[PDB]
């Protein structure tokens, strides 16, 4: 009900840890059927928006599993 | 605020993980300060009850690694 | 060249890391592609027999995730 | 034999498991104790070169759990 970080299956887990211990939350497996309409922040990490909820409040991904874990490093250095 | 699984770095992250998927559910490592007040079942895998938070709910630990995982394997087994 | 685990991605890798924790031995992802001629023990965790190597000596699988680590833990368990 | 990623439990197997993708390689945990004699190219990520072998050829580390992973991408990307 603060934030929440979702990732699928593989390489992007890697990254949503990284996120959840920055921003020291739980992190979820987007194959749980799961209801987030109470998460007020909602992060997503690689992929597309389609493949999220719609309470979706960020999504942090590139185009590699490598350029996703670089946009998550640059999300969290520049976090104020 | 239904279900978390809360574990420590290593091994028994493996474990949690599993029993988050039983509980369609999301884990948290037990490094990150959280907010466990609000959490309606707070399930802890692996090692004391002394290492997690008072709001602790269940624990499911064994004398190592694989009796930890057994554990966990048996609580999903035989849940109804 | 002595023991080593290989899985897909997802929940298999859980079951590997146990299985390579007992064995002391690497795990490898079976997406990265690699030469298993000169590995006395390859083990595979989940899954069928046609996404690995032909170079396989063992495979522990069963029906779900939650089996084959089952099986993972009955033949860590049993060896003598 | 040609390429191996090492790591300590925690944050670290993250960015291992990320060089291992890029080198198509195993990963292991520096818990296990194994032979590294016959290793061509061995890789640890995270940490002091002096919890690991002395067969160690390269140590990608920085600061932090981020900076390591940092490092990682900037190995991986700037490889020819």
């Amino acid at each position: 009900p603060e934030n929440l970080v979702v990732y699928n299956d593989g390489a992007d887990q890697r990254a949503a840890e990284y996120l959840a211990d920055r921003l020291a939350c739980p992190t979820i497996n987007n194959a749980r059927k799961f209801d987030y309409s109470n998460v007020k922040n909602v992060y997503a990490v690689g992929g597309n928006k389609e493949q999220y909820t719609s309470y979706l409040t960020t999504l942090i991904a590139g185009s590699t599993r490598y350029t996703t874990m670089q946009a998550v490093l640059d999300y969290i250095k520049n976090l104020k």
